[PDB]
């Protein structure tokens, strides 16, 4: 269990059930569902097949002899085949009709679909909980007054609960596009054939296109979808998989956005990333950094996806059976690998006001010669050109101080024993007052919360309880 | 102009409109133009700007003096500064209150929206036209019978116009991303100032919420949008610009299979891509090999948007601004210019109904083995079993003969001369007739244009009748 | 074990060498055995540690309590810590000095240097051999003359091991980039401290400068390696993985080419894969699509550690060790898979040469025409615009007669009727003989086999004989 | 000139000869001049064409007639074919000698492998020259201590001249790669013919093998060549353009680590990239941003080669041919500019040594107190563990009082007033001089710099003149 190269994401990082999710043992279980469902469906469709047979097969559709399987599969070269006689062994009676009238994927395409869909559900309730829990921070920090970074350089004051509120919109949009997946995207492909023209099937209900049609359509019903594709080859259109890994890569580049700047803040002294207290304010950003690494790869997942379905050939070529084994169910381990550390992350992320009050501080006084200039022109009768460029030499002389000197901001002093700057040497002592400054950060977040956010993750105000618990 | 590097999208591949939607001068007349509906909202809000201003800028939008934007860019190190006063030296009335409140990104982001937004009203009806004249081809191809083929291997027979919607399937859904982007996607970035807390709006107007909110509500409406984004940081989210790029990207996988598809089927002869005639029937794929070669390109230009936007650091880093200079307009460019190949190799497809005739007859012997089985069993008392190996052993033999000594196909004068297979001899002589093989084929492609492409394209209707000439 | 989902790679296409190359016990096995060195090189440098200790740690350097690791890491959130202490409980001598004086990268990138450097040792024989087995068929079928293919499109006649040539020479050049990996590229990280500057074992040996080299001089030879870094951060430049996956996604680009091609050759019935007898004359290219999936999947492996090594911050950043968990290792084993299925592919790859022939007949007249007009010029006293003229008329027809009718080429019998080509009616018996156009086909195989393969493959011809087996 | 999309990469980033190296006259020039140096290897072969058909070709090789050309391709659609008329046009006497025996990949292939080893030509001078630029500031700066960072968080010191050799040994392996394809991986194509077997050739030369061998071997030499492919198909192996976009790739993640390390250090005041003065002391990193987003766009550059040459069919597929016209140039026209702009700031990086002073001082408590530790137990009879408890005790409240209340850091003087602690009490005055910490960083500089630097750019110290200058 220890001499053989473990997967990092099915023993490490991704949660138990989405591993559980992509499991041999669950696709076999769809394999042997779709094949009850199929007999289910022809016998009440007028072909004879006995419900004695139907429950043959429920009976023994979740003990699946594995060591059997392998060996079929070694002599036949074929795995959906390997599972067709060896659920045939365990089902003397119901054999001669299993797999009738289908090919290997009506259970290959058609379990791929229900385990793709089983897999946004289990992503979208993590998603709605990194929304919850970031918005209840936003909440609690909307007034939380901090330094705005662009370029990495001091830019005007923002509040911290604004800054989260623009992480929770690139969240609320892949929220919006996990679920028109689940709702919309993804369809059924039914029993379709070997090339999509139903001919078997036609072959089976001599020549009657209406049972044909009310298979597919009740299959579809019975596998929990709305609709099926209509015009397959032998597989969906794997465009589709496209879709699936362009919305998981979407994730990562929110994720790895999200935990980039809780790492910058980082070593600001800002904030810090919650962690095991098995020190507590001195430390790495380890789970911020990891959650970085696992969605850098996640967001690059996709790349594979493209090119693969660019060259399936006419109605099907196997060159993308391999890469699907590995790229959609990695996506899904790694997308939910993401989303449990970035719950984490934002349920026990901790602020530290002191220090952005003093980053504030030692940055305000160059934030506030403008507003200044203003001041001078508005109130002190003084030129513009003029007083700029008297501004601009209090200013380059202050700025020189701090990288040259290693010395502290003495902006405000020199405009105070300076005569030109009388007008403003009253406003002078409380110019550097952070809460006049930060617009509408407030209100903003108030609208954002109540507006977007609240009705965005309606339908999951019944799974936000769960926490989010990094073990590793 | 033969001197220097010419990228082949602007010059030999993409569409004269998509090429000066990114123009330079059209631009800075978005520029230009924000700066008057920013000065026109301002001043019906309440804020003294004369009409007189109003006018001066819009008598002189469409004049650029790039040479002094070049001059003032050059000095400045900034090129929305040096259009600031390069409009503000074209008008001087209306000078003092260009750009008034407002940050770079002011004009920068939404001109951007504004570009991006024409862009894809450029692609659409582009993607509808390539739709519309292969529902044509499927429509009049819906009972030209054809063999099907997996693993680049003959199956089961088909028809062209049935294959034909398999590719309309995947052009269906890239037209309703595509719609989706320009309808709900791409939002306005509107008035929201340095670091999106719109603070200095809020100055100008004495600190009245209401007036700051119309503001950004009214320049909404003025530039054709339907709703902004409420908590951006410096710039809108630009996980926007990965949602472009994947549907534009998704483009390229449906172009590069339809025309991949085109090329392997005129190895077999069976299909032909048009041509200038300026031989006729003796030449290579060279339109659908250079869609497939711009379609690869555009496939993966998808790759650099995601990283960027996965290290845009807190409220923004300019470390976006140069790439997207290059990779939003290339992808449309190359999209652009796969649309156009695509649509006039739709237009034109040549089919060969003989050679898909003889192709059909050389392969069916072999597809025809199954239902003669049942037929055996079904009509003369054969076990199943039995006649499996007798039939393998015949089939056998003649694929040797196919490959090893290059005979034709004489499966069917082998069981004609076995007694065994007495109950079919009747059948033999009209057992080929690929007619009643097809299942379903026609049918689907009735409905399937019917009910899902005439739908999709309905409001397109009167854009289908510009042709897609190739000069090149 | 079938209720996770396995990673195909480990289980169903790597070999078990790869397999076990990176698993965790071997990995714990190389930190120990780093350890030992460490604590070898620092006694016999003056440092006091009794070989009673050195011997206890080598007693017990396989054996490695797993279970107490992970009770560790839970409690330490620490992997290599974890494996400290682990080691130090199980080495009560020896606890004191274990680790002394170095970090965990000092176990951590020496032994994935050591893990990738065997990992290549891996790949080498492997690539040699699917060498060794594709220049055996080019000499076996240097004369064997058939179709080549532009656009795949028939062009001028070649040989089956003058094309297989074609792909030998690409897999020449991924033994060569291998092997430079591992000879010079791969360098040893060494004992560098936290931050490359060995301040840690400046202390330990009271800042004696030549110990400290000769203590990072004699790890290099210790284990294994030539040379180290000389001015790393904490880690070995990560540039280096950059190389690796690049070299190694190369091999996939290669892979997939020549199984694309054994694809499209297949279905011209002029070649097919090897496959188990456990039908023989007819099946699809089942093993090649599988190479092509796991190439593409290989070919992509490396656009996500490009982008982790840019972001990479200063001395070091953690979120580049879980994504290196993932692609490192599995890059390895893609490209394990694709060397094994390529080298079965290429022992027993069959081909068929009637086909070939038949081809190679049905394409000749039209290939024929051109030295047709030579033979006029030179022969027959024939203008050139004039000849050329009317031998297009005569294919433009054939060529009609061909796609338009599904009749056979008759181009040779329409100039043998025609009196203008009286001056070729002589050489027409003959002017279809495939042996005279194919050039220098069969000399340029002797001589690259000799020349450029024999000497590649050098140093490997006692690694050749093993076959390659695909059981599933 | 502004109302077509201009691609910044040839208006505003790359140099002006790199943007001329792929021009469409440069090619042309490179058409002709190939040729040429086919008739005059021809004519010296024992072939019949007059020096004064040479001489023609000569005379006008420089004055190509794009007017000509542009018509005869709209008319022949095909771009060589045009220019060979166009040549034989403006050449009368030489018309039917042009392009003997060739095919169009002849002039095609043979002129891109010129026009890519003048494009590693201009490469290889700017990636010495940021060698050089860095290895003077590295130099300079050997002493400069300052703070390293790990996970972006405060570590042990070292100096800026021993951070800036990690930049330049990434650069030294960007060198090794470029000069390894310039002078090995690139070969020539040659004259192959149409599938490489010289059938041609050989006809023209009656069979004559050792003629055909010296047409390609003096042709290798005429255009500046070593040796040439032997067994291409019709092209080169595409392969090599895969090796080309690697390399250069690589160089985008080098320049993007050198720039976000430099982005970031600018955040915490220590450096700061050099500017046009046309404030000084108070900017933004707008050039290393640049370098960034170019870097990032030339990273991802090669995805797309690696998926076109996997998909190269049999002999030759023409669906390389227009994103070769697009990838290849745009990956050295990125290059090219991210060179230059990285040995822009690498020459006016400006460092600021007090405040790499005043922030390596508030985070020395903190980096000593493992050796305090070390000298409790060595020098005051002190226990490890009771030692190591309570120096975390006084650590953890301490780094309280950093985060929680904005204090500065009081660790020294807890420790001072503890009477445990009176064994280091007089060390406690000078324990925070940073000179002794530094371990070997100083003497890796001059090694580093004298062994490895300084014979890698050996070649090049004619050509470290130039200054890079950035106008925009
Ligand atoms: N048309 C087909 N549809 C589904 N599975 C197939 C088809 N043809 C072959 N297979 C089987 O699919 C498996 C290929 O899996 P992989 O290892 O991913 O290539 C093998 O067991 C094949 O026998
Ligand atoms: N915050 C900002 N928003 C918009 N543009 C900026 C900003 N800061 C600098 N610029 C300008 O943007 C341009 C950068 O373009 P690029 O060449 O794509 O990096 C330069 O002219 C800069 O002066
Ligand atoms: N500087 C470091 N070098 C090596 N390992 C570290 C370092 N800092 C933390 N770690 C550990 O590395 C592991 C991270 O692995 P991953 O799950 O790939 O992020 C955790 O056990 C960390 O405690
Ligand atoms: N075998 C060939 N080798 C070189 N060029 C060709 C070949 N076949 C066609 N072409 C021409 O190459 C050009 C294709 O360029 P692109 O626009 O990049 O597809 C057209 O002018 C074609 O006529």
């Amino acid at each position: 269990e220890f001499e053989e190269y473990r997967n990092p994401l099915t023993k490490r990082y991704a949660s138990r059930e989405m591993v559980c999710n992509f499991g041999e043992k669950r696709k076999v279980i769809l394999w042997r569902q779709l094949w009850i469902w199929l007999a289910e469906t022809q016998k009440e469709l007028g072909f004879d097949i006995t419900d004695e047979q139907i429950n043959e097969m429920k009976s023994q559709r979740d003990s699946v002899d594995f060591g059997t399987a392998a060996a079929e599969e070694k002599a036949r070269r074929h795995d959906v085949m390997a599972h067709v006689y060896t659920f045939a062994l365990a089902c003397p009676k119901a054999a001669p009709i299993i797999h009738l009238g289908a090919t290997s994927c009506f259970v290959g395409d058609n379990a791929d679909l229900i385990m793709l869909k089983d897999g946004l559900n289990i992503l979208l309730p993590k998603v709605a909980r990194c929304i919850d829990r970031l918005a209840k921070k936003a909440m609690l920090h909307k007034s939380l007054i901090c330094l705005a970074r662009t370029h990495l350089q001091p830019a005007q004051p923002t509040t911290m609960g604004r800054r989260i509120c623009m992480w929770i919109q690139d969240l609320l949009l892949d929220l919006e596009n996990l679920e028109r997946l689940k709702n919309h995207t993804i369809r059924f492909r039914g029993a379709k054939g070997a090339v999509g023209t139903q001919a078997s099937f036609m072959d089976l209900f001599q020549g009657d296109h209406q049972k044909v049609i009310k298979l597919d359509e009740i299959l579809t019903k019975k596998s929990g979808f709305q609709r099926s594709w209509c015009v397959t080859g032998q597989t969906y259109p794997r465009k589709v998989d496209i879709e699936i890994t362009n919305a998981l890569s979407n994730i990562g580049a929110t994720v790895h956005k999200i935990c980039t700047d809780i790492r910058l803040l980082s070593s600001f002294h800002e904030v810090e990333e919650p962690f095991e207290t098995k020190m507590p304010y001195k430390r790495n950003p380890i789970r911020s950094e990891r959650a970085c690494s696992l969605a850098r790869y996640l967001m690059h997942i996709s790349t594979s996806m493209v090119s693969t379905v660019s060259v399936q050939w006419l109605e099907r070529s196997l060159d993308d059976s391999a890469i699907r084994r590995i790229v959609l169910p990695e996506a899904f381990l790694a997308a939910d690998a993401c989303l449990t550390l970035l719950q984490n992350i934002a349920e026990g992320l901790i602020v530290y006001p002191m220090v952005m009050e003093a980053n504030l501080n030692s940055e305000l006084p160059f934030l506030v010669v403008e507003r200044i200039l203003v001041k001078m022109v508005s109130e002190g009768a003084a030129n513009r050109q003029e007083c700029h460029e008297r501004l601009r030499k209090h200013s380059h002389e202050a700025a020189a101080e701090i990288k040259l000197k290693g010395l502290k901001n003495s902006l405000m002093d020199k405009l105070l024993n300076d005569y030109y700057f009388a007008p403003i040497h009253s406003l002078l002592p409380t110019v550097l007052d952070p809460s006049y400054m930060i617009g509408r950060a407030v209100e903003q977040v108030e609208v954002f919360l109540n507006t977007e956010v609240d009705p965005a993750i309606h339908s999951y105000k019944d799974c936000l309880a769960l926490n989010s618990n990094i073990t590793i």
